[PDB]
């Protein structure tokens, strides 16, 4: 198994730890952990292209999209590699993350190591929002916290 | 060319931006940038094995050592892949980093993407300290600042 991790931090109260694990080459990736300091509801959750935090979350660039597709949800064929949909915060502002994804990987051309994980201000509309920004960013608004995705023990 | 970047931060006021560039797969890596908030003199400068900063710089583990060698200086054949020697801070506490290295890489099994860069409290003795710890850590002491090494545009 391959293990990777991401510590999410930003300019305000949002902080988290996200773990990724892949048992076999090209098998599904389990994603789990916790984020706190969020507003109750859905928050877009994406792997962005650059592991560049030099100017905070903005230097991470657009969604990680090695296959030049449009934006969608994680259960869509038409999606960016980095499209992990939304995490859900409760009334205590805590999101307990538990995702299994078959498109991201921890090896090869789909590999997310050295990229940035971002948790967003608003819901990702999963490309079903009916403006043109829906098919690019999912309208999830500003970047609340992020981190570079790193190799774990 | 491949470009990667690292933002150094820690428990104190040491902060830095380090850029890495590699023109060809088989080529040297140029390393440049700036670190501020250091004591005047030499600070050990290493790539550590894990890109795991969940509990700060200690979760990065030992020096990145894929070839199971002893600790040395960057000019030594007997070195860890992660052994980049020392940076030098001036009277103003600023290190202007300028390194070229042919052992680290931005591709292959010597790849440093998703690992952690660490600037240390003390001088790395480059394996010439006269104790057993010299051949393992170089006696560079605690971890002042670190970051995960990520893919840049
Ligand atoms: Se998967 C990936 C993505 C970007 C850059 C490098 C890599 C990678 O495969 N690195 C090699 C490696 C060695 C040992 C453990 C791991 Cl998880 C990855
Ligand atoms: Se860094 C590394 C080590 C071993 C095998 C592959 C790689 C690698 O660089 N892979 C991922 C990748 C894809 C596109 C751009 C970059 Cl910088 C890295
Ligand atoms: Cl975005
Ligand atoms: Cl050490
Ligand atoms: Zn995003
Ligand atoms: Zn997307
Ligand atoms: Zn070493």
């Amino acid at each position: 198994a391959t293990k990777v991790v991401c510590v999410l931090k930003g300019d305000g109260p949002v902080q988290g730890i996200i773990n990724f694990e892949q048992k076999e080459s090209n098998g599904p990736v389990k994603v789990w952990g916790s984020i706190k300091g969020l507003t109750e509801g859905l928050h877009g959750f994406h792997v962005h292209e650059f592991g560049d935090n030099t100017a905070g979350c903005t230097s991470a660039g657009p969604h990680f999209n090695p296959l030049s597709r449009k934006h969608g949800g994680p259960k869509d064929e038409e999606r960016h590699v980095g499209d992990l949909g939304n995490v859900t915060a409760d009334k205590d502002g805590v999101a307990d993350v538990s995702i299994e994804d078959s498109v991201i990987s921890l090896s090869g051309d789909h590999c997310i190591i050295g990229r940035t994980l971002v948790v967003h201000e608003k819901a990702d509309d999963l490309g079903k929002g009916g403006n043109e920004e829906s098919t690019k960013t999912g309208n999830a608004g500003s970047r609340l916290a992020c981190g570079v995705i790193g190799i774990a023990q």
